[PDB]
């Protein structure tokens, strides 16, 4: 039935659920899951997966689904933390967008239209082949799609400069429940920013994104340092960075990647600067001595070059490769967003529980800059002026650590548990594209818990959005009020 309705509309690209180890639809399914921890026999499967090649084939995918009774899931990346493009409790089917790829530039505008099966690193590559002088505020991973990370936000190197991804978004085609086909002017303003980092998932599915591209001078100077130090250095490092990172101009930008292994700790430093090396050295050899950074450390390279060099690609070509594997590892992460200062024996204490589990890590970014210029109230993500720093622990092993997952976990819980009292509180800020279901779902299918939606979706709701929760629920309410775009953290429409 629902392969002949997509027949009659002229939507032919897809597989039924095969049990066939190596059928076809399998390879379709795993294509695309960013997260091992979701790909094994005992997860949910699909019953079909869609990929429509247009606009008109997902408006059409989306009213042939509606006929029948399904849970609609999309996937653009994949990344999904929690698996949720391509997980459902309930019979789903995965629209898949890995054919909605392409991305139009144009110079006379600088501007781009991006379709939303578009990865972050094709997006990179098309705007360094078109220009040297344009460049893309967006997230440090290139194979993560345009459709989940623009939908909630998209935090990277250059945000200190231009903000997030969703800051820079000008226009959008929406494909709503109904398949409507709608751009800025027809959606309206309240579901226009609801969409500029509401969450992925939620409003109808994403088409296509027009962006504002942003100036990037021809040459820029990056700096990537891994520190094998022992903990007393790298506690005072990490205490000194965070007033660095958060105070710097907002043409640099000064990141942390950080392990473990008991008395050897690692600190990997990423530097961004807008402009030249002489400049880049000058600032750092100021503000950050300690880093002990020399003139051969620091890069000169257009801004392409910069973004592969930055996420340890090989080449700028590497970005226009959605299918290259960046890291092949389950994994957990949670984060946390901080507004005071963190002691330096925070740092110490997370130091230490890194010096016992190997496989742990953690992300430092500092905010200030541009995110503390932009208004709580601009786009969906709240965390502006005030916020000082963005703080990930991860947590991520290959297959053969498999019997650790257990233990793994539990580090992790522990980290989270630890750093409590020196982050945010009241509540505990979080980010909605570093979603965490320990925060707890709504089941769509439980009466008692759907009356009450609106009260128990304020525990995550809040956490990513503080006081835009109350517009993001009159947006939802107005572009999707049967609820046909859901997922176990959506927003509840109201009843
Ligand atoms: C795996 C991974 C994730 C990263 C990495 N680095 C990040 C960074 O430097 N900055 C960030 O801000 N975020 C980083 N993240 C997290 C990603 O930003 C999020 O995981 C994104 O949400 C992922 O987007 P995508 O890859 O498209 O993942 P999906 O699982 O397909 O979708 C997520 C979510 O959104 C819905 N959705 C997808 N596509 C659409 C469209 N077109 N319209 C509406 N909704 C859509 C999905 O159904 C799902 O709910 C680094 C790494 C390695
Ligand atoms: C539905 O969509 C999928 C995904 O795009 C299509 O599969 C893709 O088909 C193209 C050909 O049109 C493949 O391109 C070629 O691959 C071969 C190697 O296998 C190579 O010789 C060519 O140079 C080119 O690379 C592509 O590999 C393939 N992608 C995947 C993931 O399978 C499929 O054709 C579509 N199905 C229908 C019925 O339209
Ligand atoms: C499971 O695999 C990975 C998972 C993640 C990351 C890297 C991985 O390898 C990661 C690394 C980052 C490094 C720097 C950065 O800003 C400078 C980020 O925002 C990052 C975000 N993330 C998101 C989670
Ligand atoms: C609905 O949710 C409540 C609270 O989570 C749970 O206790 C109950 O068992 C659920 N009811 C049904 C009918 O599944
Ligand atoms: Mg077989």
């Amino acid at each position: 039935d629902l392969l002949s309705c997509l027949t009659f509309n002229g939507v032919r690209n897809h597989t039924v659920f095969s049990a066939d180890s190596d059928s076809d639809f399998n390879r379709f399914l795993h294509l695309s899951i960013q997260n091992p921890l979701f790909q094994n026999s005992l997860i949910s499967k699909p019953s079909a997966i869609i990929l429509p090649g247009s606009k008109e084939e997902l408006s059409n995918t989306i009213r042939c689904i509606r006929k029948g009774s399904w849970t609609i899931r999309l996937r653009s990346g994949g990344h999904s933390y929690e698996g949720l493009s391509y997980t459902s409790d309930t019979p789903f089917i995965l629209i898949d967008l890995m054919n909605l790829n392409r991305v139009s530039i144009d110079l006379e505008s600088e501007t781009a239209w991006v379709e939303s099966g578009s990865t972050l690193g094709e997006l990179y590559y098309a705007i360094t082949e078109s220009s040297s002088k344009l460049g893309f505020t967006a997230g440090w991973c290139p194979t993560v799609g345009t459709g989940g990370h623009i939908s909630g936000g998209g935090f990277g190197m250059m945000s200190r400069k231009y903000g997030l991804a969703a800051d820079n978004v000008v226009d959008a085609i929406l494909i709503d429940a109904n398949g409507a086909i709608l751009d800025r002017q027809a959606m309206g303003e309240d579901v226009f920013w609801a969409i500029r980092g509401g969450g992925g998932g939620v409003w109808g599915a994403i088409y296509a994104w027009k962006i504002k591209l942003l100036p990037v001078p021809e040459k820029v100077t990056v700096f990537r340092v891994t520190k094998n130090v022992a903990i007393d250095e790298a506690t005072s490092l990490l205490h000194k960075w965070q007033f660095v990172a958060e105070e710097l101009e907002e043409d640099f930008t000064l990141s942390v990647l950080g392990g473990a292994d008991e008395k050897q700790v690692w600190l990997t430093m990423l530097g961004f600067h807008f402009g030249l090396k002489t400049v880049a050295k000058s600032t750092f050899d100021l503000l950050f001595p300690e880093l002990g950074l020399v003139e051969e450390d620091y890069l000169e390279m257009s801004w392409g070059e910069s973004f592969a060099y930055l996420a340890g690609l090989e080449t700028v070509s590497q970005l226009n490769n959605r299918f290259l594997k960046f890291d092949e590892r389950a994994f957990k992460t949670k984060v946390d967003l901080t507004k005071e200062p963190l002691p330096s024996k925070a740092f110490y204490g997370l130091l230490e529980r890194l010096s016992k589990e190997p496989n742990g890590f953690i992300a430092l970014n500092g905010f200030g800059g541009q995110m503390s210029k932009i208004s709580s109230d601009f786009t969906p993500f709240p965390h502006r002026s005030g916020t000082r720093l963005m703080v990930e622990y991860i947590v991520a092993w290959n297959q053969s650590e498999q019997k650790k997952k257990t233990e793994f976990l539990d580090w992790l819980e522990k980290v989270y548990e630890f750093m409590k009292p020196f982050v945010s509180k009241n509540p505990r800020l979080g980010y909605v594209n570093h979603i965490d279901l320990d925060l707890g779902g709504i089941d769509w299918g439980n009466k008692t818990v759907v009356n009450n939606a609106i009260e128990i979706s304020r525990s995550w709701g809040e956490s990513y959005f503080l006081s835009n929760y109350e517009r993001l629920i009159r947006a939802k309410t107005l572009i999707d009020p049967n609820n046909v775009f859901n997922h176990p953290q959506s927003i509840p429409p109201m009843a």
